[PDB]
């Protein structure tokens, strides 16, 4: 029986241990302290070894990326993206620290822009009026000016060009997943999360890619060089192997909608995952995917009946730095080549 | 009395315009009248006024879409690759999976069974559970039903409601068919399917007037899912390939359909109950036109974390998704409960012009 | 087993037969509907009639309202009475529908102001600046001209003069129950909901009463006119006494704060009210009073074990008009002498 | 493409001013610098950005507090008849009981210790709370726990915390002997009691240094609370009124007292967590003034539904409880998580000026 208990100031400013104290503190703080222990429970699995049967049954994908005793499947709305997050999130990418990602359009698009262009601190109560009349978009209290989609627009063409010319004459089949690697590889800046995820082989699913700006270029470049195909059935298998095969998992899910649920629905193919955290502000009421409860995914073994998965209710730009420093971080030296 | 504080509290006040509306409450007195109940929400404040707002919104699209127009036909089908004859205002119509689930979905159905809207956006679980309930129902449960009870019994929870296992079984049996069809005609007719192509099909397979999609493809209603491989329909199609491999579904020829839908509108007004792709699909759809005429969203999502779902319809002002000069309505409330009342103020009055 | 099916309107638009659908719709529609059943049963139970045992018991209170088979006490937050569910609230008092209210400071002088002027619509997005300059203050998408809050001063003065004399030489010992019958008694009013409680010996519990403009005209009174005494403890004793001595109780509760506890505290003097219904939108997540389940206060007490309360997380503005002419309209010949 | 469709999706856009600040997250290829990280908050942007000017709204408010004044210190004390001497902020700090029963007692118990805001404001759960953990503590549980079994087992439930019926017998036992000598003060000393006097006495007699409210009354920081019969101390009050009647409880002398603390203030500062009384009693207080100066609010509370918890700070500039020029700012979180963080960068900074 724990105690409740606050850190106490009269010790001083000392950092790891007030946040160690979120633990006992109640409400969304000890949530907080709960995530913490989860996902350290999955970078624990994550570095024990493969025996040799589970080396075994893991091989059992064409995947590139080497398997390990826990694979991570991060999941991530794209005003994630578009805040300081992504910053946290290139991080776990460029050290190997997560398996998959599964984003949003926006998700994609604005990692990549943000190495041609910045995103700008504004309000939420600026009104839409007076910013459309300057092309200044809004996401929240961020601003994206809409020059830097024309900037996207000139990077973006000539690939558009190469991806349909190698449809047409090398036979390539393109997915969403394919084409986010090979515009990491475009972008070749270690600033961008998509740049480092095609670099360590981590795989993006993204199965409404067209549902963005991306999108937006595709339909104007579809009418010069009609033809472009991005196929959904093949992604969908290669996320579902990724769990069928898995020795573990764990999901960390920032936000609702088709990330959490693309990534829950492929866990359940292998019964379950081993364990789940959530950081999201929606709420089950509505009886929307989005604000549903872990033990929701239970029922219908998206997490398995023996995990001990958590919800942190709270804005992941707030927590989800939180939950690096105490986590991932600090075993950085152990995902290093 | 200090007298700054009185200067402070006791402060004079500026005259409002004189058409400013006074709040009042209905009247019970009156006794029970529920065309005057639901009218009185546009006086009583905070969201029943959004919600008397939100009527007028949708009946100005309505009124707009009954406008008789002269436009040509021939080229109208060939911008938009559509059988849909244009109308002086073009509709769209996007719900979450969750409220085909609900009873919505009849509310959802009677709509696109008159033929009263345009487009259709929702995601998978918005599809595959119109199907699945034409073979077996949904049933009413409650939010705290603990996850490993359910599953050991293979009851699956949606909120506070219950789908068994074997609906999906069901669901499997009837759909494995129609996959083979569909894996045929691609590769010996020709066919390159996309998900609003495929939702026309199965709403035409399965037959039954109690499907939205039977309706839907029935009226040249087309439906955009772009990730309809999220949910069941993705299962089934994924342990489907590997009995008859080689089925495609393309997401940019759909993309090309759902954009020209609102670039080549006379006018569009915007339906939108919940949020994710099926909110920020419709809406973008729309910055192809230099934005919306009217909008209206109903969700429960907030703006303060960024969320695109939760975002105010004028940060759809700021992208060009809604036009500068419209006058668009958010209610802040689950849609069961008010999507209905909606349609009993808007569609449902004008049931005759829609014949 | 009942399964989920929505209201069909090929039937044309049946009103009654759409209501009596949302139980069967879903999500927040059915809990609306298990309100409605909740309601329907406080009612009920509300006309059954006293037995000799019962109406012994019963009969403990010195209160001069007669008393009934069920209490029900009924909470709201200020905001409902700028709003326009003051006409219904006015409503269910004028008929002796229910039996104790209790509110916070705003939703007593509202509600006698506005017998002086009205309350008008605006947006929640107005500015501060322009509406303070302008002496409009905002209510979310309410305004209350500033000029509203003057004719409540010059009201309620000569009252305030009243009362310190009647403490001072005719032994009142004033509560903000009493002080809220005579307020009702003073504006004279059939439009206002305290005109008819103090009508019909239906008692208004306020321990916070000085938290708003009737606070203000106290604060300022005393400084020409020294002494009045608002004495909190007595308030407690008749509200408490009112549980007690119940032979069935109702909660019907409508937002958070003060309000709710106060009322359910009560009814944990009685070891539990036997109905409930919540309607509001504050969520549990953060700990907070407001925001708990029905199920939290079962565990203090608060609510029976056997009851089977319910809440509908929505906004009252919409659902309180609607759950009324469910109930206790479809019964207004019952309640009448 | 079509023309007008590429001019409304590639518009032009005007150049931002030259101090915007872009958008930012701290980089781990750092490592680990807590101070580093939080400072971070400000450029990540939705509401780690306002955690971010939260800081500096309250670092605002103690740079000012820190200002020299001189200012008579004997017609002070004869306005607001209190013995504290005014500083050139005076700090306004409200916090709802749920955050009591939370660990942020040991923050709250921190700042009052040391003197640091001016004036409490809490619910009648928030004060017993406190007392009650000098006798035995609050444990950790979870939401879901089913009432039945804990009311059978005597457990009562606040969000995910667990406190023993025990605990509240324990509050009996210390409470009833202090209400006794309070009864005989008013009857024979002329004592007139309000809920700030008896929170003082309370915190006196509980005479433990972990105790909010021991540290206040030490301190001269009173605590308002004017419906302080609403919980356990109201309980214990009602059955002791039937043992020795005659305690009264007078709320019209501590809104005197709150008042007038703001009203001859150089400067105030609020920093609200939670809604509900709390919320509005700090903020109207502060309209006797016409306004205060710097407005700090963290509550996970929303506008939608009018409730004045969910009211943003620029509702309250409306009213003239914040200052036009004041530049407040609301985190949309629960207080749990942040306001040891907001401590960490303002308070406990400048431990060293507050002595």
């Amino acid at each position: 029986s724990t105690q409740v208990r606050g850190y106490d100031f009269n010790r001083g400013v000392n950092y790891r241990a007030l946040l160690e104290a979120f633990g006992t503190t109640g409400f969304q703080a000890t949530n907080f302290g709960r995530a913490v222990q989860q996902v350290n429970a999955m970078i624990e699995k994550k570095l024990e070894p493969l025996s040799q049967d589970e080396d075994q049954h893991a091989d059992l994908t064409q995947s590139r990326r080497p398997l390990t005793s826990c694979t991570i499947f991060l999941g991530y709305t794209s005003n994630l993206i578009s805040s300081g997050i992504r910053e946290t999130i290139r991080y776990l990418v460029q050290h190997n620290m997560v398996d998959v990602l599964v984003t949003t359009a926006g998700g994609v698009e604005e990692d990549l822009i943000k190495c041609l262009a910045p995103t700008y601190l504004g309000e939420f109560s600026l009104r839409g009026k007076e910013l459309r009349e300057n092309g200044i978009n809004r996401i929240g209290n961020l601003l994206v000016p809409n020059e830097n989609y024309c900037k996207f627009e000139d990077w973006l063409m000539p690939i558009l060009d190469q991806m349909v010319m190698e449809q047409n004459t090398e036979g390539v089949k393109w997915t969403p997943s394919k084409m986010i690697a090979r515009l990491g590889k475009e972008i070749n800046n270690p600033e961008s999360v998509y740049y480092w995820a095609q670099k360590n082989h981590i795989p993006v699913f993204s199965p409404a890619l067209t549902d963005g700006s991306l999108g937006d270029m595709i339909f104007f470049h579809s009418y010069k060089n009609p033809g472009l195909v991005l196929d959904i059935v093949e992604d969908l298998r290669l996320i579902n192997t990724q769990a069928i095969f898995a020795k573990c998992t764990g999901m960390i899910i920032l936000g609702g909608g088709v990330v959490k649920h693309h990534i829950a629905n492929a866990n359940l193919m292998r019964n379950g995952a081993d364990y789940a955290v959530y950081i999201n502000t929606a709420q089950e009421f509505d009886g929307s995917d989005s604000g549903a409860r872990p033990d929701e995914a239970v029922s219908w073994g998206k997490i398995r009946v023996d995990a001990q998965p958590v919800k942190v209710y709270a804005d992941a730009s707030l927590v989800f730095p939180l939950l690096v420093a105490e986590t991932f971080a600090q075993k950085m030296d152990a995902f290093m080549h």
